[PDB]
């Protein structure tokens, strides 16, 4: 006979809330959004859409001040809480940072433009300051020095919904332990220290840091990082330094633009991941790789949800597929409506007529199992839409 | 051989002592930085130690033209062309340990960050601030009282000996190069500090605070001001206000006490000027109640008066006693290199009374030391015609 209040946004404060529903059938869960929800679904899940679809009332901040006998549990959540207006002091939050270290925001770059290997999420108390509350549990996360901001936020996401699910018991009981955050090494960074409106590249800089600018803010469904006009997608170091002024521009193609820093020269690859997507419906291997700079743009998305895995898969192109998933691609990648790449392969093999595709896939570890957003398998549409031949004939896969 | 050395403060001076002495041989040219007065201040005079010891002032651009010679830049201000020169014997002292903090302001932008250590790095002049190959470097602990003024230093210390164990293999070419890495370069230029308008910014973490006054306490350029007052370090409070960061809580006379972003801050006053006035007569326990943060009691006016300089040249030998317990130098100078012992000499000769000298010679006083005029105390009593009083205090000597 619990009650919850979950208040945030995206995949986080989503998954965190089916997992409650699916494993505490019987609490009561009272939601607050954050007021950038659109209620639709973009590269995250919009939480307000989750819990109108799956009954969860949707309160105020307001309303959940006079709520009694309710944990809080802030994830993401984009609005100053004051402990002293609850009846009690269960208040919880996760944090995207190893606190005491990047307290406050932009906490998906801060640490990368620092050079840093690591950070962390951390499930504290909300007290009255800005991350300042006891610590419960922390988890350490390795950021990859190819990793851009984006990487690190999902990261975070993931990182932080399973923190809470191992800790969430012990909340709902009050079984925790807390410790007060250290003084030594705390660091903060407020809003005003990155001006997302007016982003400048500094040239007058070192290398390392320059490619670590371009990591931290490279993050697409915001921004790319820009050099004179042209929209960038991460860069290199070369061993050569240039004479020429911080911020000269050495040379221009196509492809990639280098340019003078502190110590050595770096090369910056202009963004061509539009044109790598409309390439992935019928060129080859070759082809492909010959446009890649950057292998991780292999992984980005459009406002749709659309990878090259996806795109690829949607118009047959098999051999393409196989090298994308060599690449580290995901086999059952999906866009954001759950949608996945056996669900793309669908409507070519329907349109097509060509089935021999199928059992490359699945060797490659393709999954027939999987559901989207709605609940609805490969197998659902196909039913649904009256193709017991293709139906059949991937029944026999299971 | 021939050197030509390029640069200001103790560091030029004394890898320029060494030289005259480890090194008869060896002709000596040198440059000044363009604010050497020629008066010696908190560091010596390059300048002057080379009128006053006849060694050749020339321009860098008579340096160029100078062949059989190597280059060592100690502090120097204008940038080097490796081109002009006909040799590349071309080396550098940086004040970090590169590739980090590379540039403008070292003592500061590391304390700033919350590091636990620093460097000094001797490495090749090349076309770039700070790039060329590393020859040898040194770490250097921070200590966590330490303020800016003492990591230089440190600096200027450790980047002495770091030639003096160096400078044979640079005149006899066996020295190994190895160019800087990539990877945790970092650097900062001239406009990342602003010294002419120094504000504290208090939208952050007590440590960070903190971090913010050692790193700008630096009593010859300045000390960091809350409403025009000056301000010598400070200390971290276990309470956390709920006010708005930077909101004062309480005044006195000796403090100021702040909200911050996690824990309240104490910030006390400086009042060394007084202390040091007090010096001449109070005892101990006088100047214990005037303390806050302990490391005022080695700083110095503009004449090089320490408390403890000032406690001696007054025969204050319970005062002295107790500055020694607190970690002052028995055998602190003056910025004319005059040492205690100098100072305690004319008290005892104005005064008569001689019977301190044992408790100070005990307390390890050394009465070899000499100015920067090469005379002792004993030759100053020598030349005065004081027979009896150099008697005496040869009879105690250890
Ligand atoms: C606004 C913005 C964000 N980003 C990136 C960097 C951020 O780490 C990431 C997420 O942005 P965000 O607006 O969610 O804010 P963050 O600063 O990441 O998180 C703060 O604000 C949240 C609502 C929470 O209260 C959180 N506890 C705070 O730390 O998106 C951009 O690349 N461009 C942008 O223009
Ligand atoms: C990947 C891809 C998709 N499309 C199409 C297919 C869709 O009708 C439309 C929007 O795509 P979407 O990712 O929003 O797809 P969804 O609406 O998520 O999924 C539907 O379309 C799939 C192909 C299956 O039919 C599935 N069972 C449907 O529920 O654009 C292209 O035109 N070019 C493409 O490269
Ligand atoms: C100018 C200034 C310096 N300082 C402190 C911080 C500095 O690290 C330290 C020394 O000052 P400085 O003018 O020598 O400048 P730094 O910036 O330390 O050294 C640079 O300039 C030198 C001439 C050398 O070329 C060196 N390689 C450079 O990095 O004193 C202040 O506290 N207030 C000040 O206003
Ligand atoms: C320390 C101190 C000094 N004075 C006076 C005495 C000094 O001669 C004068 C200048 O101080 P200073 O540190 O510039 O002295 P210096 O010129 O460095 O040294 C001279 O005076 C000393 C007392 C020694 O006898 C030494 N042998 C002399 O060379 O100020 C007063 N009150 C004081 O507290
Ligand atoms: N007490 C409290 N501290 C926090 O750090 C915190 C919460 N509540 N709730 C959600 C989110 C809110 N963060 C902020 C930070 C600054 C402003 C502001 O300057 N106006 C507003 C909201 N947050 C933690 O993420
Ligand atoms: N080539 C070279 N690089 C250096 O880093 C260097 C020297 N020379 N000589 C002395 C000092 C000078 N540093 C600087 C750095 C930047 C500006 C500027 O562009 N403004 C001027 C002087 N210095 C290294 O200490
Ligand atoms: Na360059
Ligand atoms: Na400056
Ligand atoms: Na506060």
């Amino acid at each position: 006979h619990m009650k919850i209040i979950i208040a945030g946004k995206n995949d986080i404060a989503v998954n965190v809330t089916r997992w409650l529903q699916k494993k505490k059938k019987n609490i009561e869960i009272y939601a607050i959004c954050n007021a950038n929800d659109t209620g639709i679904d973009t590269f995250q899940r919009s939480f307000k859409k989750y819990c109108k679809d799956n009954l969860i009332p949707i309160i105020s901040l307001a309303e959940a001040y006079k709520i009694d006998d309710a944990i809080f549990l802030s994830l993401e959540f984009d609005k100053i809480v004051q402990p002293s207006k609850f009846n009690h002091n269960e208040l919880f939050n996760i944090h995207f940072s190893y606190l005491p270290k990047y307290k406050g925001m932009y906490t998906s770059a801060w640490p990368i433009l620092n050079g840093e290997d690591t950070s962390g999420v951390t499930l504290h108390k909300i007290d009255h300051g800005i991350d300042t509350g006891a610590i419960i549990a922390q988890k350490e996360i390795i950021i990859q020095p190819f990793e851009t901001a984006k990487d690190l936020y999902e990261k975070y996401i993931s990182e932080g919904t399973s923190l809470v699910i191992d800790n969430i018991s012990t909340l709902l009981n009050s079984e925790y332990v807390e410790k007060e955050q250290n003084i030594k090494y705390s660091s903060y960074y407020s809003k005003k220290t990155i001006d997302y409106s007016n982003l400048e590249l500094n040239f007058s800089k070192t290398a390392f840091e320059i490619i670590n600018q371009l990591r931290a803010f490279t993050f697409r469904e915001y921004q790319l990082p820009k050099l004179d006009g042209v929209n960038i997608f991460l860069g290199d170091v070369l061993s050569s330094r240039s004479i020429m002024k911080p911020g000269s521009i050495l040379e221009r193609n196509d492809k990639e633009i280098i340019v003078s820093t502190i110590d050595y020269d770096v090369v910056l690859y202009k963004d061509n991941f539009k044109e790598i997507l409309e390439a992935c419906k019928y060129s080859d291997s070759k082809y492909i790789a010959k446009l890649i700079r950057a292998k991780s743009i292999l992984f980005e998305k459009n406002i749709y949800g659309w990878s090259p895995v996806i795109v690829a898969a949607y118009h047959g192109n098999i051999e393409l597929i196989k090298w994308l998933v060599s690449k580290g691609a995901n086999i059952n990648d999906r866009n954001y409506k759950g949608t996945t790449v056996a669900m793309y392969f669908k409507d070519y093999m329907l349109k097509s007529g060509d089935y021999s595709g199928l059992k490359m896939l699945i060797d490659l570890g393709l999954d027939l199992t999987l559901t989207d957003y709605k609940d609805y398998t490969v197998f659902d549409y196909l039913e649904k839409s009256g193709n017991k031949n293709l139906l059949q004939y991937m029944m026999a896969f299971m």
